[PDB]
DNA sequence: TCGCGTAAGCAGTCCGCG
DNA sequence: GCGGACTGCTTAC
């Protein structure tokens, strides 16, 4: 097999590399790597190395990496560019793995661990590590075993051994319901004392040294706690055994409001799953506790226990250990679903970066572009300082707030990357500038043609047409990967809908789910077999289909995010290829393209409808248009349609056969107008929306920019078994809106779009009547909470104190003196409830950590004083009044006598 | 919230508006 | 009351 790296580090003048050799074995080596860097040289000086602008460079070979670094400094002192890859480990990987890397995940040691620490005096600070580590569960991917390290004797209590037999039993048997599929994979090691536990953990770690290290909050908690605790007990040299090169560094992570410390373990790649989740999941969650996320992702119940966590070990050590094991397994279950580890490996090996660098599109693209240019003996420019400067973005059309009955939407495939490729936008393809006219003059095709030589953007920039830039070339490669995976995603989605249909008529049989590849549209034979399956088998197939869809979604959307991140990186000052000329070339072309095609679509439709000046495009945002189809439907007549699916088909055909050719013609003209390198503006139909045939549903409404709802029957070629709501921006989509309120508002919208005004009025009346019985957590607002200290004036709110911050200060006063009470963590999320006047908390709201029950110290008083009236008006009624006035109906039946009878 | 971009919405504070 | 200036937070793209 081909060799591949596992990790790479620079330590002084050595590269330390862990890798898999040609026999599939893990090895480590220290290499005295001599880097090269570059300087411009005379034309007379024959060379094979050229910078990206074609200027000749001489290569400078250094005796060692420190000399290379010192040379860069002196070049700055002189005031000359020092060219080349200054991150020497990326250069090392480029030299050592000068081929497309084929990796084998089965050889990569992926470790998932979690620790427990009993603490009676509040949160156990990792930087102090003053409490014993009393449990570690460490799952190893190569062994496929859960290694459980259990402390039996502690200053906080001596306990009995954990019982695997009780752990396996149902909770209804008094057990812990540790999943049966992992029971035989548990290797249980009890310890008489903490020193022997930790010494054994370190010997184990030595034997089975993680390459990828993950878990939940491991980077911010478990790793620093373990490192500092071992440091406290044994000394630094022992703690550094967590690094295979015995090198560690305290790294200070800074943000706007403060900083925190992590421990960098050289020769390990830490991918904390909470951070993978935040980057790759495209959720915004009210809470990021593992319980909350597990429930959300897996539909597993919360891990239940009595009393505070600080007393769990002494009261119920059995459960204590079982929950530590389950916590590790839940992360593995989330990854089986979401596949973020697989994603990180793919992207990291593609770029030839340290795997942990997948968190950084700047680093990822820097490496991709360096490797690409190096192949041609081209030399990358030095990174430079730039002041941060604002620049313009996308165009968003102001919609007329209204109901909109029939809507067809269209948008560009990978808009910004497509613009890059079409215009040929790249650092080295800049050809010059032209004299810009107002944007509207380009939109209306009255401005002078910018160039007869070069490919142009309406921001004034011109680009070469003879050759693709490195940015277009490399962005195309990732886009193509994205496109492949999106194909699989949509296939699994469509396959999912076939199963849902078949589920209307399940067979009374005992059979099995079919063995199929859900990434490909089911053949006729598979469809026939599905129609004969039991509900049981169908449901199992649906679950598998949806898991395949999720896998495709992860692969596609994060490749989309990477290529989109390159367009954004051009506008970030730390990017080697930062250039506002290029960043604004993209966005300004985008603005033009949307408004150009709006004009073209309106023109086309006015022509087919025989009108003038009618606005068929009602909305657009960045790269999208929403087209009113009322007139199209009315031209055949609603009476002519057999059912909902009939007019959906008719609009689908109209979009494909009439609209899309019209749009394509519009964009080809624009391409020629801008003299672009290649026409790549592909604006495909997204959604077909409308009320159910014969209903009083309104179909859709807009309240304003970035705020709308549609009842969608077909989305990017997926024809739904049941209509689906596409809701953007409205309170149903915001993590700040209470859970039960999102649900209620969604049902109000459903009724509006599908059933009409009377149905809406029915539901509102019921919700208003019953909501006071909703669980307090389900009706609490949510907010991130920054700058708690800034607004805290002796325990009370200072000037301009935000409402949620006020809530926290109230909480802080109410729990004062308690070290055991849960603390609100700066920068994390809180639940927020309003309080009625005259309450014992002395203020109008209280807040507490999100994803948790409020402490029993004050729960009863919070419940008694909760202001349901304010809660209802603020979170439910106010948004609903916005929706209904926009859509021109009433959520309450207006008095129009009779009545009178 | 360490790790790519801008546009733009709503809640809430403070305070004017005769 | 509500709007504008402003801070804070969150979402669409
Ligand atoms: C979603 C998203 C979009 N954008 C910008 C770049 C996108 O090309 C542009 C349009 O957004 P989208 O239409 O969401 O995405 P897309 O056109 O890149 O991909 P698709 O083929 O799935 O439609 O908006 C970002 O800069 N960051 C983001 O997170
Ligand atoms: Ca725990
Ligand atoms: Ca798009
Ligand atoms: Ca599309
Ligand atoms: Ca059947
Ligand atoms: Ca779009």
């Amino acid at each position: 097999m081909k060799e591949f790296y596992l990790t790479v580090e620079q330590i002084g003048d050595s590269i330390f590399e862990r890798y898999i050799d040609s026999n599939g074995r893990e090895r480590t080596r220290e290499v005295e790597y001599k880097p090269s860097l570059f300087a411009h040289c005379p034309e007379s000086q024959a060379t094979k190395y050229f910078d990206i602008y074609g200027k000749p460079c001489t290569r400078k070979l250094f005796a060692n990496m420190r000399d290379a670094s010192q040379w860069i400094k002196r070049m700055e002192d002189i005031g000359l560019e020092a060219l080349g890859m200054d991150d020497f480990k990326l250069a090392y990987l480029s030299d050592t793995y000068n081929y497309e890397i084929k990796y084998d995940h089965t050889k990569i040691r992926v470790a998932n661990f979690d620790i427990e620490v009993t603490s009676p005096d509040g949160f156990p600070e990792p930087s102090q590590a003053k409490h014993p580590i009393d449990a570690i569960t460490h799952y190893d991917s190569i062994d496929d075993r859960f290694y459980v390290f259990d402390l039996l004797n502690s200053p906080y209590g001596n306990v009995e051994e954990w019982s695997i037999e009780i752990a396996a039993k149902l909770q209804e048997q008094g057990g812990d319901e540790v999943p049966s599929e992992i029971i035989d994979k548990i290797i249980y090691m009890p310890f008489d004392n903490e020193k022997e536990l930790l010494m054994e953990y370190l010997n184990f770690w030595q034997q089975k040294t993680p390459v990828i290290l993950t878990g939940w909050n491991v980077e911010s908690f478990a790793i620093p706690y373990v490192y500092n605790r071992i440091k406290n007990i044994f000394g630094e040299s022992t703690a550094k055994r967590l690094s295979p090169h015995r090198k560690t560094r305290v790294k200070v992570i800074e943000n706007m409001y403060g900083s925190r410390e992590i421990i960098t373990l050289f020769g390990i790649s830490v991918l904390d799953y909470i951070d993978l989740y935040k980057k790759f999941s495209f959720t915004n969650q009210p809470s990021y506790s593992l319980d909350y996320i597990s429930e959300f992702e897996l539909n597993v119940g919360k891990l239940k226990y009595d009393g505070p966590i600080s007393k769990l070990r002494e009261s119920n050590h059995q459960r204590y250990i079982s929950y530590n094991i389950i916590a590790v397994y839940r992360v593995l279950q989330i990854d089986a679903k979401r596949q973020f580890i697989n994603l990180s490996l793919d992207m990291g090996y593609y770029a030839k970066i340290q795997i942990q660098s997948v968190f950084s599109p700047i680093k990822t693209w820097d490496a991709i572009i360096f490797n690409s240019l190096k192949e041609q003996n081209k030399v990358i420019p030095q990174g430079r300082s730039h002041p941060v400067q604002p620049y313009p973005g996308a165009f968003v059309k102001e919609p007329i707030p209204n109901r909109y009955k029939y809507v067809m939407s269209f948008d560009l495939t990978s808009a910004y990357p497509s613009i890059i490729r079409q215009v040929n936008i790249s650092p080295e393809t800049i050809a010059g500038t032209f004299k810009v006219a107002p944007l509207h003059d380009y939109i209306n095709a009255v401005a002078e043609r910018p160039s007869d030589v070069y490919s142009c953007s309406p921001n004034g920039m011109m680009y070469y047409k003879d050759r693709d830039g490195v940015v277009p070339t490399e962005i195309t490669k990732v886009f193509n990967q994205r496109k492949e995976h999106k194909g699989y995603m949509l296939a699994a989605q469509r396959n999912g809908e076939i199963i849902k249909e078949a589920l209307h008529n399940p067979n009374l049989s005992v059979d099995e789910p079919l063995d199929v590849d859900y990434r490909f549209d089911f053949s006729d034979e598979i469809k026939e077999k599905i129609k004969k399956l039991s509900a049981k088998s169908l449901n199992e197939m649906l679950f598998r289909a949806q898991r395949t869809e999720v896998a495709g979604m992860t692969a596609q959307i994060n490749r989309k995010a990477l290529i989109n991140g390159l367009a954004g990186a051009l506008g970030n000052v730390w990017f080697r290829y930062y250039d506002l000329r290029n960043a604004t070339a993209i966005t300004t072309f985008g603005q033009m393209a949307l408004q150009w095609i709006e004009r073209k679509v309106n023109e086309y439709l006015n022509e087919v409808c025989g009108t003038e000046g009618e606005a068929f495009v009602l909305y657009g945002d960045t790269d999208s248009i929403y087209v009113s189809a009322d007139k199209i439907i009315d031209k055949v007549g609603e009476s002519k349609f057999r059912d909902t699916n009939h007019w959906v088909d008719f609009l689908d055909k109209f979009a494909r056969e009439r609209m899309e050719p019209a749009i394509d013609r519009g964009f080809r003209e624009m391409c020629e107008y801008m003299n672009n390198k290649q026409h790549l503006m592909f604006m495909d139909r997204e959604a077909i929306a409308g009320p159910p045939l014969g209903s009083k549903g309104i179909g859709g409404f807009w309240t304003g920019k970035k705020r709308y709802a549609l009842n969608v029957w077909d989305m990017e070629g997926t024809r739904y078994a049941e209509p689906k709501l596409k809701i953007m921006g409205l309170e149903t989509q915001k993590s700040s809106t209470p859970k039960a309120v999102q649900k209620a508002l969604k049902e109000c919208i459903r009724r509006m779009l599908q059933e009409g005004e009377e149905s809406l009025q029915e539901y509102f009346k019921e919700f208003e009547k019953e909501f006071r019985q909703l669980n307090y957590i389900s009706i609490a607002s949510v907010s991130s909470a920054n700058n708690i200290a800034k607004y805290d004036v002796g325990g009370f709110p200072g000037p301009k104190c935000p409402f949620h911050i006020r809530g926290i200060l109230t909480y802080n006063r109410a729990i004062k003196g308690n070290i055991d009470a849960p603390q609100v963590v700066e920068g994390e999320k809180v639940y927020v409830l309003p309080l009625r006047e005259g309450n014992p908390f002395g203020d109008k709201c209280i807040a507490w950590p999100s994803g948790t029950e409020i402490t029993d110290l004050i729960k009863d008083d919070v419940l008694h004083w909760m202001d349901y009236t304010v809660l209802l008006e603020k979170t439910f009624i106010k948004p609903l009044e916005g929706f209904t006035s926009a859509a021109k109906l009433d959520y309450e039946k207006k008095a129009s006598l009779f009545d009178m009878f």
